[PDB]
């Protein structure tokens, strides 16, 4: 309803917990223009969003300073309640949304109006919460909208630019029709409605994949400068000239496909679903650790910084190694010969699906295979939360009603399902293995990605502590 | 309120100007899947009405003729046509099932009635619609996705093994089609899709050239001249074709931009031009079903032939040809949204006003189809009269919303000849086609309207 108001206690509430990250604890969130499996654009925009929270609250802190702005500190009385911090954080992310997520502006404008806040207030009075928030959010957008991500589309061109357009000149050595180098990434052919549950798009249209925002590997990281300094071993397990090792890596993917259970299917979908598994695991960790509003903003910043910097490094190596995905390797080893694996929707495991008709449980991501973006990112986020919160406790239970699976709706899971992760360690280990259940990654890739991501959580923790303490 | 006895379900319900219709899962510019599914829908109308006609027989079914008293009013014919297309929707357009179920319920018809009593309108309609789907869902279009595979098939999947000789990144043969790189939200107004994702084009349903046509058996028998204007080894002719496209781009007016969008909007220009012709000729319900079948048959068979030649000639689109001729050099053309004509847009940053279609250039699908449809309506209705006016309020353009057109605009086509001539030239304004391609496509499509008229008359007369 146009006049409906949102109940929220500005004085004692927590806008991150009570407004932004609220959910019923079951199923998947509503869909919008950001596809849940598109981790690169998701991680980039979410970092702008969640950093604006921290920068908006920093002047209300006794010592903290912002990442992208330095706003003169407020008297302590302005933090006696959470009202100013709540207002400032909301306006800061509103500025980021207006700059980087214009699709969300109408819903956010309506939510702000329902909270009693003027959605057209562009004041930048630095003694007011709205002015601090607007200033902090604008500073994040001003520093990042023109970064290497090309989020506005103007990089290296003057006409007809499109947001997130690749300006780096990446070209695969394989086409979707011909596997010239079986060690190298090959674009998949996918229906235009390309999400796990179909999703938005055009009926009867097919496309060939393009490397998703390869320029991500070039954007300025938050805690370091050059992602090449984080060395990653070569993916020797996928050298097609070592036919025995290549075939073993393929057979492990097919065996994972053949062994799929309801729980593995749901976990495959869960860990690829960025607005749920990635965004809301810090919420679960925060709920288990009794953090105040400042602690939530700090935890989310440390997690987002870890995701941001680890994914840049993962994307750098994705392009440098440019590694083949499982579906191409399955076809390379077996051609049209039948294999034992998932037969497709409603089919369960079958003994004789032709290898060139096999597909992973989830639609394969549109970028090279090595390393795993999700696994690197979650390992970084798990380490960041570990370091900030002081322990490994996560205690996240999420419910999946019968038939709520997106790949096989109405059939998977066969009955109501509750998944629980007591620790980040359980969480990140499930993420890595679920990438193999999804058919998106080889076992060794997921294992190496787990080890590769952890270090970025430590860098993120140091970075956020430096800003909490005032950056002197 | 719809009147079953004297009303017309095609006129009063299905095809009920200004602006563009609401968007759904079928993108308006995607002509191949649109024409295929629409032919099943509109053929089911005719087959449902044939037993209620004194002599007509169905295309995909033969239902024993009804007593004339059951055609005294339009009630049975209206009921039968609605259930017939409902059967096609359930088989070939499942996305539309909820809206149609609701529309039938609002009319007082049970959307769960699967009766096939051939003495009742619901039974005749259900039977006529199911026969169309049974005959066509497994044709060469691969609409269900099972062609030449047993696992993980996807509707409309290309089974033909077509691949371009160019990749989206490298133009090796400038005479041949090169797929474009496009944002995933790929429609003129953006459209549904995923933020921040780009794709390389795939030839849209190349198998369309292989599906069994309605009025002939082999599309190769319809000769189409070679696109000599696009032989890159003849640099002068190639550059002339390119420069004509750039000059059309530089000369774009509000009217040309809106007409470019209009003729690429299949649910409007293609679907509703027979409505305008039917309205201008005061046809009864039978005449509407017959006209739409002649038009749909002409579109179906002409587009099959166009798709056959699109694959055989596999010709380059203007954006690739502009890049071949000029590389990065500046040209005079449209500068992009909000910029108008500019003197120095780098050629490798130029784009047509509308997103280029995802199939080879020669011949033009829209132009061939409209020329076939225009001829079909001409032959059936006996004259060239169309008398269609469509309004575009200020700012209603999809490519440049709020700016184009600068003021309220009315487009009028008195005749099919004016309509098809505007369609051909608008493909050049759109940047999608070369001038000679549009001209040749107009000449190529006309013949399929004559074939369609003969085919429908044979069925109207009883197919003896
Ligand atoms: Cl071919
Ligand atoms: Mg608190
Ligand atoms: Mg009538």
């Amino acid at each position: 309803a146009p006049a409906q108001q949102i109940p929220f206690d500005f004085d004692n509430g927590n806008f991150i917990r009570d407004l932004i990250t609220t959910h019923g604890g079951g199923g998947y969130p509503p869909a919008d223009a950001m596809a849940p499996g598109d981790v690169s654009s998701y991680t980039w925009v979410t970092h702008l969003l969640q950093t604006s929270w921290f920068d908006a609250l920093a002047p209300y802190h006794p010592t903290a300073v912002g990442v992208y702005s330095r706003i003169p500190r407020r008297p302590a009385e302005e933090s006696a309640t959470n009202r100013n911090k709540n207002i400032a954080g909301l306006y800061a992310m509103f500025q980021v949304v207006k700059a980087a997520f214009t699709e969300r502006v109408p819903v956010l404008r309506q939510a702000l109006g329902a909270l009693g806040l003027d959605p057209d207030d562009e004041s930048q009075d630095l003694s007011t919460a709205v002015g601090i928030g607007n200033t902090a959010g604008k500073a994040v957008a001003a520093a990042r909208m023109g970064d290497g991500m090309n989020a506005l589309g103007g990089k290296d061109r003057t006409h007809n630019g499109q947001p997130y357009e690749d300006y780096t000149g990446y070209r695969p050595v394989n086409t979707a029709d011909e596997l010239v180098d079986p060690s190298r990434w090959q674009p998949a052919v996918e229906p235009h409605r390309r999400r796990t549950d179909g999703g938005p798009g055009d009926k009867g249209i097919f496309t060939a994949q393009r490397f998703a925002t390869p320029q991500l590997g070039l954007v300025a990281p938050q805690t370091y400068r050059d992602p090449a300094r984080f060395k990653l071993a070569a993916p020797d397990h996928l050298d097609h000239n070592d036919a025995g090792a290549y075939r073993q890596a393929v057979d492990e993917v097919l065996a994972a496909s053949a062994g799929l259970t309801d729980e593995q299917k749901v976990k495959a979908e869960f860990f690829e679903h960025t607005p749920l598994s990635v965004t809301l695991s810090p919420r679960a960790a925060a709920m288990a650790h009794d953090l105040d509003l400042d602690g939530w903003a700090q935890l989310f910043l440390v997690c987002s910084t870890a995701r941001f910097d680890s994914l840049i490094a993962a994307w750098h190596h994705k392009r440098a190694y440019d590694t083949v995905r499982p579906f191409s390797a399955v076809r390379h080893v077996y051609g049209s010969k039948p294999v034992t694996a998932w037969g497709g929707p409603g089919k369960g495991t079958v003994e004789s699906i032709p290898a060139d008709e096999w597909t992973g449980y989830l639609p394969v991501g549109n970028h090279p295979e090595y390393p795993s973006g999700f696994t690197t990112l979650i390992a970084a986020q798990a380490q960041a939360a570990r370091s900030f919160l002081g322990d490994d406790v996560l205690n996240w239970t999420h419910a999946f009603p019968a038939g709520s699976g997106q790949r096989e709706p109405g059939a998977v899971p066969a009955s109501d399902l509750e998944l629980t992760w007591a620790t980040w360690t359980d969480f990140e280990n499930d993420c890595a293995t679920s990438r193999v259940w999804a058919g998106a990654h080889f076992t060794k890739t997921a294992e190496t990605s787990l080890a590769f991501g952890t270090q970025f959580g430590d860098l993120a923790h140091t970075f956020v502590q430096r800003h909490i303490n005032g950056d002197v």
